[PDB]
């Protein structure tokens, strides 16, 4: 479990962030609570500001939605930095533009995250 941690992309250095409309992206660190995330212990990754759950689909889109208990909202954190969706098996990824998505694991640094 974790409370109010940042989730930083190892490659870009940008932080996972989201808004009340459910958009997810990365931005440079700004100290705000939209850039913090909380993991209760049920596999969810909840935005500390909005309370919405990180979610994704088989096409690789990522977004936040009200927490609904489903497997698309459950994530596995690996000690090597992967963040894997339980339903799809795809891992969280992002780019220098700030887009966030999921892709099959390919060992790249864009799929490594530092959570703390
Ligand atoms: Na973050
Ligand atoms: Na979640
Ligand atoms: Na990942």
């Amino acid at each position: 479990q974790f409370a109010s941690v940042t989730i930083r992309n190892a490659q870009t250095g940008r932080l996972l962030d989201s808004n009340y409309n459910g958009n997810v992206y990365t931005l440079p660190a700004n100290g705000g609570n939209y850039q913090r995330w909380t993991g209760p212990g049920d596999g969810t990754v909840r935005n500390a500001q909005t309370g919405r759950c990180l979610d994704s689909n088989y096409d690789g889109a990522v977004y936040t939605l009200p927490c609904n208990g489903g497997s698309y909202q459950k994530w596995l954190f690996y000690s090597n930095g992967y963040i894997q969706n339980v339903e799809t098996g795809r891992v969280l990824d992002s780019n220098y533009n700030g887009n966030v998505y999921t892709l099959p694991a390919n060992g790249g640094n864009y799929q490594k995250w530092y959570t703390g």
